[PDB]
């Protein structure tokens, strides 16, 4: 049985590995993944994402094995390894800076302002607000980053990530594609499960069939267009 | 200290998974990897390649983790999974057909004829013969396959594979970049270590520093040019 009371939030120490992903960082901060953020396998991620968020193995195996490429080890990563630019890590993040013009690893409040201020007049973020934020964040990178990369692949990953915050931090059925701002804000700003605030793990499995139409709708509403190269080539390992 | 008498060749049975790679197939056929070809992890590949061939973890971790993408499992593959087109598997193979116009999985004697007939008048294959074979195999694909994919990435993989047969099946120092035809022919045709024929595991470690200049020289001598977009994008998982 999973006992959330047995999984308290603790702030990471200075030598606990944390990465650019709030999903995995939050799992580590609650001990669903190792609190040190090290020696993490795809099986560990699969189990952690299921226990913490009811996210299913389909998306976690797919994403997990791509993430494994970022380390030099046979079958594990440190969470910090995931910052490797151009494997999964991309420009026009929701809460991090572009690597060419800043820190692509740590939560940045100034970047996060765009998301925080989205969906004015409501107490939830939803698909249309998520799309607007993606549009605005990409425009910011195009304006300010002379090395900006924007491809079909980065755009899809970005929509996947928005679909994650909308589903995993939902109050009701994750199908609805909306999440309380108070929950999503805690998730990004503190990398904590907002238990005190009333959040509970989804009782509905979050899998590719559920996420797919949400992802596609976020993309559609974001008014995304190709801007240049558009080759969806990933970096296959570190130090190439 | 490896005892190859403890690792006899046995023909694969009808339920044994085999893939497009003679290196891994041969390891399975000698029980360095599971003879059934199933539930193979990157650690297993690292250990197997070391024990069988003296191939080091640098190349096997890098290649292994890319290979893991081809399955639906968290941290293992079946050898047959590696046939997934556009992850590692490519057009203009040495011993398989292009997927668009034939069987990209099984050894094909007619394809192998080009390699078998290379370096006429010597009893070895070497860097210049390997380069000629790559040139000729690519020309064949460009002639006969309207869907040919030929990129910096596929060209590098192809030269890596040639460097592998030249080094792993060598008689003396793998550094020399030459291997007896009688050894290489058995390797491809029977997916067997040619022990009876006089082959022994290299006493020199085969790693990226050793392979790199061989790879680069094969490419240089092959009179290579890209096709089309030259997009080095890999397929990130099955059933996309
Ligand atoms: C399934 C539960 C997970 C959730 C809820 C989740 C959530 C998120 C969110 C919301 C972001 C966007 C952060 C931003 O734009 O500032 C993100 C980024 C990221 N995630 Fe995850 N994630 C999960 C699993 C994974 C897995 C399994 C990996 C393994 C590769 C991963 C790797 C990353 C990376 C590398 C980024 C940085 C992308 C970027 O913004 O540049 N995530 N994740
Ligand atoms: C252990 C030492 C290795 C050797 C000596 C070796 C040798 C070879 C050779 C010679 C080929 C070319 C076959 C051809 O063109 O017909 C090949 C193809 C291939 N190898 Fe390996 N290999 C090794 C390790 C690996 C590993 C670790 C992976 C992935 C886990 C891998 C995946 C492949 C794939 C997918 C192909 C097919 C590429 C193609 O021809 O389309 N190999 N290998
Ligand atoms: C990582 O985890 C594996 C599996 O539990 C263990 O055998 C190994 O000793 C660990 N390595 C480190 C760095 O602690
Ligand atoms: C998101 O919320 C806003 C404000 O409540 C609303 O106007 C908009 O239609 C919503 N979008 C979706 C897709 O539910
Ligand atoms: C980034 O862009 C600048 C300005 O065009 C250029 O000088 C530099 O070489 C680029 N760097 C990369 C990472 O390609
Ligand atoms: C082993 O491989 C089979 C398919 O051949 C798969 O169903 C099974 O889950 C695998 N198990 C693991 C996790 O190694
Ligand atoms: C090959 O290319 C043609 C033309 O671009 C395309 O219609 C077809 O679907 C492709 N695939 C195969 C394997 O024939
Ligand atoms: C390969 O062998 C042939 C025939 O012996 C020889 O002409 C050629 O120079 C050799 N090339 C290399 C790279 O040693
Ligand atoms: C954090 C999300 C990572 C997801 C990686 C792969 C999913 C994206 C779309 C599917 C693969 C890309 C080719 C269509
Ligand atoms: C199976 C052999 C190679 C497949 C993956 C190679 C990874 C990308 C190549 C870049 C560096 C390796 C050789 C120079
Ligand atoms: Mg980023
Ligand atoms: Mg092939």
């Amino acid at each position: 049985a999973v006992d959330f009371s047995a999984h308290p939030w603790k702030a990471p120490g200075p030598n606990d590995s944390r990465g650019p992903c709030p999903g995995l960082n939050t799992l580590a901060n609650h001990g669903f993944l190792p609190r040190n953020g090290r020696n993490i396998s795809v099986p560990m991620i699969v189990k952690a994402g299921f226990e913490g968020y009811n996210v299913q193995s389909d998306i976690l195996i797919l994403a997990g094995k791509v993430g494994m490429l970022t380390s030099r080890e046979a079958d594990t990563i440190s969470l910090e390894d995931l910052k490797l630019h151009g494997t999964i890590e991309h420009d026009a993040s929701l809460s991090r800076e572009d690597v060419a013009i800043g820190d692509n690893l740590h939560f940045n409040e100034a970047i996060f302002t765009t998301l925080a201020n989205s969906n004015p007049g409501a107490d939830v973020y939803n698909i249309s607000s998520a799309a607007q934020v993606q549009h605005d964040r990409l425009a910011d990178s195009v304006a300010r980053n002379p090395n900006v990369t924007n491809t079909d692949l980065t755009a899809t990953i970005r929509s996947s990530e928005s679909a994650f915050y909308l589903t995993v931090m939902s109050a009701g059925d994750p199908l609805r594609g909306e999440a309380p701002k108070k929950f999503v804000n805690v998730f990004f700003q503190e990398e904590r499960m907002p238990i005190k605030e009333g959040w509970k793990r989804s009782t509905t499995p979050i899998n590719l069939p559920l996420l797919g139409p949400i992802i596609d709708r976020i993309t559609e509403l974001s008014d995304w267009k190709p801007t240049g190269d558009n080759c969806g080539a990933i970096v296959l390992g570190p130090g190439l």
